[PDB]
């Protein structure tokens, strides 16, 4: 079957179905005591979007003025018209990234890798590692599956994140439900080398360093790379890269990056991972699958539709109770799953500009732009449109008309957008 987009406006009435009020996942924690429900509509199956600033951790609890590229305002996103303006750009950006094959399978992927789920009475059962919860009237209605729920900006309206919900499963294996915050209307610029643009006859060299805004679709993608790695449960975030060394570590050091951010961004520096590295991440992983489908898929007894979803989710072979590993494709998929998902791999297929380096040599101050204007952005092209003659990267550009500057403050707080 077709994989498909649903739509929506923000004041579509609640039917327990597509459209609910969901209860945070993080509604245990001290900080979120009393939050919620938000209401929440189901974009792709097991795919939601909550249009409400991501609230929900130590460091995005105070939404208020207090990094240097950074853009505050507490008031953003909390009138239904801006609810619904975040829901028809988070929609638009998951259209763009269905537009190509190479996006639709990662949006596939997504929907149909639950976390590996618990086994009681010899079946798969849910818990809230798997599923979000419909609260009506301090009721809890139902629990509805969720792979994946996509709010709003924390604290920084133009800051991105992912973030896994119970830590264990994150990276032995098991997978776990993931969190998005993501702002398709507030962007932070970079720079590139480029010589593709109007240029001054007596100029040394036209190759100079020249700023970019991304364009949103890479920035989510980035997000939903990290989201696939949480599903699979095979995170990477308690390593770092040592630049100098060439070495994983646990422990940071001057020049470094946390490796799950490495990989997820791609590019040349991804490629200069040794194979010793690579061998024991495939290594890691398929001793953790080994051990979770001896441990826990062979004591199940009883085929239900969950049963179905992990059989298609991992690689394997034999029977009910004598399941194996399918150890060839397994490591296939995982290769698909490290190495080829990437955004710079990503980006290059739609014709987005990327950054060479994940970690940005300066800041530059963030921009506002209107993504529901298709004369500015299109689903099919993005900022590059070929009518306009744009298929080297020039509506990208951050002289662009449509990429519009924001006025802030001393301590960085939105103003007006001039």
């Amino acid at each position: 079957m077709k994989l498909e987009i649903n739509k929506f406006n923000y004041n579509d009435p609640i039917d327990g179905i597509n459209v609910i009020t969901m209860r945070p996942p993080r509604h245990s924690d001290k900080i979120n005591k009393g939050k919620g429900p938000f209401k929440a509509f189901q974009v792709i199956k097991n795919i939601w979007i909550v249009p409400e600033r991501y609230n929900f951790t130590n460091n995005t609890n105070d939404l208020n003025i207090p990094e240097a590229d950074a853009i505050y305002n507490p008031n953003y996103l909390n009138t239904p018209s801006e609810k619904d303006e975040f829901l028809q750009g988070v929609i638009k950006v998951l259209e763009r990234i269905k537009s190509k094959p190479e996006g639709e399978k990662l949006l596939e992927l997504i929907s149909s890798s639950i976390p590996l789920p618990l086994v009681s009475n010899g079946a798969l059962t849910l818990s809230d590692n798997e599923t979000i919860a419909y609260q009506e009237n301090n009721n809890i209605v139902s629990n509805l599956q969720a792979n994946l729920v996509i709010y709003g900006p924390g604290p920084d309206i133009a800051n991105n994140a992912t973030y896994g919900l119970y830590s264990t499963p994150i990276s032995n294996g098991e997978g776990t439900l993931s969190e998005v915050s993501f702002s398709p209307f507030y962007l932070k610029p970079f720079d590139e080398s480029y010589g593709n643009y109007r240029s001054l006859v007596n100029i040394v060299n036209k190759f100079v360093k020249r700023e970019f805004a991304p364009d949103p679709a890479s920035t989510l993608m980035h997000e939903l790379v990290h989201v696939t790695h949480n599903l699979y449960g095979i995170s990477n975030r308690n390593f770092y890269y040592n630049f100098d060394t060439g070495k994983i570590e646990t422990s940071r050091q001057q020049n470094s990056l946390i490796f799950e951010e490495l990989l997820t961004f791609g590019g040349i520096d991804s490629k200069a991972i040794s194979s010793l590295i690579i061998k024991k991440i495939i290594e890691t992983a398929k001793n953790n699958y080994t051990t979770l489908i001896s441990e826990r898929l062979n004591t199940v007894t009883v085929e239900n539709d969950l049963l179905k979803y992990i059989k298609n989710k991992i690689p394997v072979q034999g029977r009910l109770g004598n399941f194996k590993l399918d150890t060839a494709e397994f490591e296939k998929k995982l290769n698909t799953i490290l190495f080829v998902l990437n955004e710079s791999n990503l980006a290059q297929r739609f014709s987005i500009l990327v950054r060479k380096h994940y970690l940005k040599e300066r800041p530059i101050d963030p921009i506002y732009v209107n993504i529901l204007d298709d004369n500015s952005y299109s689903t099919l092209e993005g900022f590059n449109i070929s009518s306009q003659g744009s298929n080297d990267f020039q509506g990208q550009l951050l002289e662009s008309s449509y990429f519009e500057k924001i006025e802030s403050n001393a301590l960085r707080a939105f103003i007006k957008i001039c």
